[PDB]
């Protein structure tokens, strides 16, 4: 009908790189300043992906990227600015959220955790169970956009979520998990990787994906949240763990984890695509959790 979303553009002159955050095998992040950005601040913060080849069917595939990232709009979706097209490498520039990615920031308030975090905006040490389903709940929240609008993420995961100040969860990525966190995926014939442990058995058997296929791997990743970051299945191989998936062996309740939402998990995990509870449901439950939080029972 007509071309459709339009990108922001943003003046390389408006981008200050201060040094790499992340760098993987197609891509480079960068923390970055960001002139004449928004009203308010003459300058702010921004993280900033750099495409490393220009290549045509790269350039496609950024545009396309591009526009999709621009038609998001939601309070618990990494906030997306524009790019920059104006001479090589091709730049996209989001909000800097300060926390990094939650899987690495459960990691850093787990009980197994190397050094103490930082910890001028959040206790070092374990979490508050409410701050757990504070986690779980904005995750959801931004599911719940992404359902409402037909879209399908396909690799949802704490990896593939941000955290920012005052501890907010947004869900987003630069497109490096793959290089970074390179064992929670299969490599599958040539150039497909997939992270099985996330997938249900709909998608592993059958090849489909759909907003019930998020739902499952929303289950894994509340499992993910009350583990402190750790990989489903651990102990297992790649080939075991499809086994598991596919056999109906299901993840165990974590220590952390109160039974009610090892309910919610379960309800996420049923095999039956069109029985799995509803993401808005969902939501609902864990706001409602997270409001008033379950005295977590004991560890006996």
């Amino acid at each position: 009908m007509g071309s459709g979303i339009r990108v922001h553009h943003i003046k390389r002159r408006d981008i200050v790189l201060k040094w790499e955050l992340g760098e993987g095998a197609f891509g480079k992040v960068f923390l970055a300043e960001c002139h004449n950005l928004l009203p308010e601040q003459d300058k702010m913060l921004v993280a900033v992906k750099a495409l490393k080849e220009a290549s045509e069917s790269a350039r496609q595939d950024f545009q396309r990227e591009a526009e999709l990232l621009t038609m998001l709009q939601h309070q618990h979706i990494v906030r997306f600015f524009g790019v920059c097209t104006e001479g090589r490498p091709l730049l996209m520039v989001f909000e800097y959220m300060r926390h990094r990615d939650l899987n690495r920031f459960l990691r850093s308030h787990g009980p197994d955790a190397k050094l103490l975090a930082g910890g001028e905006d959040v206790a070092p040490g374990p979490l508050g169970l409410g701050q757990l389903l504070a986690v779980a709940s904005q995750v959801a929240a931004g599911m719940v956009y992404l359902a409402g609008l037909h879209f399908v993420h396909r690799d949802l995961a704490t990896r593939n979520c941000l955290v920012g100040q005052g501890l907010v969860v947004k869900i987003g990525d630069f497109g490096m998990s793959r290089d970074i966190y390179s064992t929670d995926y299969y490599r599958v014939g040539g150039r497909t990787m997939l992270p099985i442990r996330w997938m249900p058995p709909e998608s592993i058997l059958y090849r489909k994906f759909t907003t019930e296929s998020d739902v499952w791997s929303f289950g894994v990743v509340l499992w993910e949240i009350f583990t402190y970051g750790k990989q489903p299945w651990y102990q297992l191989s790649n080939t075991e763990a499809i086994d598991c998936i596919t056999q109906g062996r299901e993840l165990e309740r974590p220590r952390a984890c109160p039974p009610e939402v090892y309910a919610i998990m379960r309800g996420c995990w049923q095999r039956e695509p069109q029985q799995r509870h509803s993401i808005k449901d969902v939501h609902a439950r864990l706001q409602a959790l997270a409001q008033a939080p379950p005295v977590y029972l004991d560890v006996l």
